[PDB]
């Protein structure tokens, strides 16, 4: 997260990383035994970590509890990062208390103009490398689909939206793939993809999750 502040412990209950040795993607908790995250984070032995703040230091709220099977969309395609979704199932339900907590899914598509929160670990710089250890936060408003499309003609589908500014400053980064964007309490969004990060006229662009309800909850309830 560029041009964010830092959230503070525990502050972003279903905030999730995910660990393959390093962090390497964010995600969201939607219940006791799943996750959502991008499919673009997919790999192989993912260990899911949960109640997180500082991810070098164990600070005593952690949970640590291994993938048993992930599930990217069946219509993802890579090249374009349509349908960029990924769920993640756990070898064992979390502990859920106010530390840990799942998110609501939404039951309508959010509007341009709606404030909403995006969190990660990713890269806090525009140009040059640092990541934090800490979880970042950035307040960001949805921006209008002629605006998104705008920004990124020809590449925008109805399965993307445009959160963040496009006077540049304040964006997700690489490494906050996958994490939440969270509005009036409901997950909407999916850290997806941008071109760099915090440029001018060129915001993030984030997985639209309203979309996707139906084939979340038929795949929870089957798998
Ligand atoms: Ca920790």
């Amino acid at each position: 997260i560029v041009g964010g502040y830092t959230c503070g412990a525990n502050t972003v209950p279903y905030q999730v990383s995910l660990n393959s040795g390093y962090h390497f993607c964010g995600g969201s908790l939607i219940n006791s035994q799943w996750v959502v995250s991008a499919a673009h984070c997919y790999k192989s032995g993912i260990q899911v970590r949960l109640g997180e703040d500082n991810i070098n230091v164990v600070e005593g709220n952690e949970q640590f509890i291994s993938a048993s099977k992930s599930i990217v969309h069946p219509s993802y395609n890579s090249n374009t990062l349509n349908n960029d979704i990924m769920l993640i199932k756990l070898k064992s339900a979390a502990s859920l208390n106010s530390r840990v907590a799942s998110i609501s899914l939404p039951t309508s598509c959010a509007s341009a103009g709606t404030q909403c929160l995006i969190s990660g670990w990713g890269n806090t710089k525009s140009s040059g490398t640092s990541y934090p250890d800490v979880l970042k936060c950035l307040k960001a408003p949805i921006l209008s689909d002629s605006s998104c499309k705008s920004a990124y003609p020809g590449q925008i589908t109805s399965n993307m939206f445009c959160a963040g500014y496009l006077e540049g400053g304040k964006d997700s980064c690489q490494g906050d793939s996958g994490g939440p964007v969270v509005c009036s309490g409901k997950l909407q969004g999916i850290v997806s993809w941008g071109s760099g990060c915090a440029q001018k006229n060129k915001p993030g662009v984030y997985t639209k999750v309203c979309n996707y309800v139906s084939w979340i909850k038929q795949t929870i309830a089957s798998n």
